[PDB]
């Protein structure tokens, strides 16, 4: 099942209002911005995190599992593999050269997300849509993942319940304020 970390400023809020406020912070690496490209740790191309920093604020996420990067092979320019965690926050910190990609605030993290994407499915599967969808401005194919995984454990949770409700459910904990 989905496990849910919040800081405690978060708690009466929804999930999906958190994301809309997180996603308007992030803004849209298209209609606004050598290049802000994020990074693979290890990397170049592969790793267990992949992380990126807003060009226009301090927002960041940090996606995590087994992730791959295409390039020009084919199918090009696709990210997929196992997607277990998202985290959300302000601030990007570390790399590879420091035991991992971490959140000065880490605000919200979904992890046991039991996402995989085949190559195969090149830029339309799943782990490439939540991925682009977090630095363009559109985290609703995230807010999808999550809806369904909240229901699998009770059918009367979604990403229109708080975080506190989701704690009432087992699914998510506090943590302190950062």
């Amino acid at each position: 099942s989905i496990s849910i970390s919040y800081s405690t400023t978060y708690s009466g809020w929804t999930v999906a209002d958190y994301l809309a406020d997180w996603s308007a912070y992030f803004g849209d690496v298209n209609h606004a911005p050598g290049s802000n490209t994020g990074g693979f740790n290890p990397g170049p191309f592969d790793g267990s995190q992949y992380a990126l920093k807003s060009t226009a604020s301090d927002a960041a996420f940090i996606a995590g599992g087994d992730l791959h990067y295409t390039l020009f092979s084919n199918p090009s320019h696709t990210l997929w593999g196992k997607l277990d965690s998202i985290a959300l926050g302000d601030t990007l910190t570390g790399g590879a050269s420091s035991g991992g990609y971490a959140l000065d605030s880490q605000e919200v993290s979904f992890s046991n997300l039991g996402l995989d994407s085949p190559i195969a499915q090149g830029r339309d599967g799943t782990v490439h849509k939540v991925v682009y969808g977090l630095m363009s401005g559109d985290s609703s194919a995230l807010q999808g993942q999550i809806d369904a995984l909240l229901k699998a454990v009770d059918p009367s949770l979604s990403i229109n319940s708080t975080f506190d409700q989701l704690a009432a459910a087992g699914v998510a904990h506090a943590t302190p304020a950062a």
